[PDB]
């Protein structure tokens, strides 16, 4: 896929970071090359419009490097973009866990039976997307899937989500 | 003006947050509105294409609000986006800069390769208050030879006096509250 290789060519690999043996993807490049990014949010709009159709109501960004994806993958989809951010942020009454870090949503984001999407750049482990996944249950939110650009297929992330679908544009072990 | 009606409709305020006797505006529900996202990002663009026409080379995003609207106002303008980051998340060589935030510091992160000397960028935050995040951003920016042409947000605290403190960098919001 041509539009896939425009993202994959922009992803840059650090050896060392933050600790010895692990190999940090970094994302920064795609933002830098316009075609790249575009490619990207064309490509993860096209999944959620193929697997889902009109049955998306927002796309849930998570803080911070799911900020620079969700809102433009929202406006390719014609949704808003609701906000998990790192606790201690957000105004008004606010839901959060921890997993130690905190996320946070406010209680108005999303009504009962609002069907959502969440999306940040890289899956790992999948502790992070976990989190944003219970704290909108308890809005009473439905996830219809995570998506991310990276996925770390040897942390089975996949595993912890599940029964949450998962999808990513690019595996690295 | 109704573009920049549907933006301001959407700023909610909270009295005492994070501390009594301020007011917290926040943007979140502009995002939340796919039109009134539209309509921000427009009038950003139109203002900095009538400002700068071709000029511009990238957008810089600031972690974390800014990362909302950076790529987003940087794909109107067919340009890229690089990222300043709060410190110790980035891979690489990095530059950073310490500057108040409440009552200590934070510190803000570029990577030493995000501009090439002369490369010229606008800086793109939800909101400008004190200025200290966005001097810290701007002289990151200096530090690399970059050209900063211009800062701007969606909105604008007056009495901060935060257009003081970037002068002469100029700077651009959409709205404006004491
Ligand atoms: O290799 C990496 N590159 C960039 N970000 C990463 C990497 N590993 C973890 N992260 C960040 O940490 C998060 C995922 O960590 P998790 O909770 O272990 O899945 C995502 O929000 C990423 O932004
Ligand atoms: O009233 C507010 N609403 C939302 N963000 C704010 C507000 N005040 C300060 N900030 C955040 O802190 C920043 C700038 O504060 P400054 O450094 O005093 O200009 C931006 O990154 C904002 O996201």
């Amino acid at each position: 896929d041509s539009e896939l290789q425009l993202v994959e060519q922009r992803i840059r690999s650090f050896p060392d970071f933050p600790t010895p043996g692990v190999v940090f993807r970094d994302i920064s490049p795609v933002l830098k090359d316009p075609a790249s990014f575009r490619a990207a949010i064309g490509l993860l709009a096209r999944h959620l419009k193929a697997t889902h159709g009109g049955r998306i109501d927002y796309i849930a960004g998570l803080d911070s490097r799911g900020f620079l994806f969700g809102p433009s993958l929202a406006q390719e989809l014609g949704l808003g973009c609701v906000l998990i951010r790192k606790r201690g942020k957000l105004p008004g009454p606010t839901l959060w866990a921890s997993y130690k870090a905190e996320l946070e949503i406010q209680k108005d984001a999303l009504e009962p039976g609002q069907r959502v999407v969440v999306v940040d750049d890289l899956l790992a482990t999948g502790g992070t997307m976990n989190a944003a996944c219970e704290l909108l249950g308890r809005l009473q939110a439905e996830v219809l899937e995570c998506v991310s650009l990276v996925e770390l297929t040897s942390l089975k992330g996949r595993e912890k989500l599940a029964p949450v679908p998962f999808f990513s544009l690019l595996q690295y072990e």
